[PDB]
């Protein structure tokens, strides 16, 4: 029911599993560096997009295209809702024709099927962590309605105005804690399969505070 207690869980993370966390709180100055002249979105867009609504996050369950055909038909009741996908997923979407509102993504992956996505009118959620520093340093400036994230608590004391982090570990929730701060009224999760083990963690945490409901 706070945040700075969630300084304290970044701690218990890196610790646990042993992060440079600084690395960690470098890739967060190269983005907010990046971002200062880069093609960002303004952040309010995502409030526009999310308030109120009802918003879907998809992962990469093995659940994913037989989730999405769900989506499909939903779809065409004239019931069209925000979308919000984990890194990688979009492929999913691509390969059948859905375009993602909102993709949080740290680049770890192939970026060919993001890439198609952003230029098709995704807004691309980039999140900065200890390994992505030169793909950061690569493909942010290739990219067009980008949106910075990172790991670090402390990131308003270091002049990062450029750069948001609402909570969460793996990029899932991230999509989560990023539908919850911009006030989304229930999330309806998709695609939901270590680090997995603190996912559900947090993911119990928003079941308190937001109202939760996976999709099967």
């Amino acid at each position: 029911m706070d945040m700075k207690e969630w300084e304290i869980f970044y701690n218990k993370i890196m610790e646990d599993f042993g992060f440079d966390k600084d690395k960690d709180v470098e890739s967060a100055v190269i983005l907010n560096n990046i971002l200062e002249n880069a093609n960002t979105i303004p952040v309010d867009k995502l409030k526009d997009i999310i308030e109120g609504r009802e918003v879907f996050i998809f992962g990469a369950g093995p659940s994913i295209k037989k989730h999405i055909n769900i989506l499909k038909e939903l779809r065409e009741i004239n019931y069209k809702n925000p979308i919000i996908v984990a890194d990688g997923a979009c492929k999913a979407f691509l390969e059948e024709n859905i375009i993602p509102d909102i993709i949080v993504s740290d680049l770890d992956g192939d970026l060919e099927a993001l890439f198609e996505c952003n230029r098709k009118g995704s807004i691309i959620v980039v999140h900065a962590h200890g390994d992505n520093i030169e793909k950061i340093k690569k493909y942010v400036p290739k990219l067009k309605n980008v949106v910075g994230s990172c790991q670090i608590p402390n990131y308003k004391e270091l002049n990062l105005r450029n750069v948001i982090n609402f909570g969460g570990f793996t990029d899932g929730d991230r999509c989560c804690f990023l539908a919850y701060h911009f006030k989304a009224k229930k999330l309806i999760l998709g695609g939901m399969d270590k680090k997995l083990e603190y996912a559900k963690t947090l993911i119990n945490y928003l079941k308190d505070k937001i109202e939760i409901e996976f999709l099967k």
